[PDB]
C-alpha cells in the first residue's frame, strides 16, 4: 500500500544513512528508494542512475548494485538487507 504519512512524495522516499537508522550500505551519496509493481524495489542515486535493490528488479532490467558496493573494515561487502526490508516495509 502507499507510504504510513500525508502527502508521500508520490510513493517516492528519499533516503540516508541517518533516516535509514542503520551503517550505510554503498559507496555513494543520499538518494532516493521506491517500490515498483510485482515486488520489486528500486534504489535512485543523486545523479539519477536507478538500479537494483533486490534480485527481481534486477531480472526486470533494472541495473546491477554492484559496482558501488561498500567494505565493512578487514574488508568484506555489506548487506543490502536491512535497506530493502525497510524500503518494502514503507510500500507494505
Amino acid at each position: 500500500s502507499p507510504v504510513p504519512l500525508p502527502s508521500p512524495t508520490s510513493n517516492k522516499q528519499d533516503i540516508s544513512e541517518a533516516n535509514l537508522a542503520y551503517l550505510w550500505p554503498l559507496t555513494v551519496d543520499h538518494g532516493t528508494i521506491e517500490c515498483l509493481p510485482s515486488d520489486n524495489a528500486v534504489f535512485v542515486a543523486p545523479d539519477g542512475t536507478t538500479y537494483a535493490l533486490n534480485d527481481r528488479a534486477e531480472k526486470a532490467g533494472h541495473p546491477p548494485i554492484t559496482p558501488i558496493r561498500a567494505k565493512g573494515s578487514g574488508g568484506g561487502y555489506i548487506s543490502l538487507g536491512a535497506l530493502l526490508s525497510t524500503t518494502l516495509n514503507l510500500c507494505g
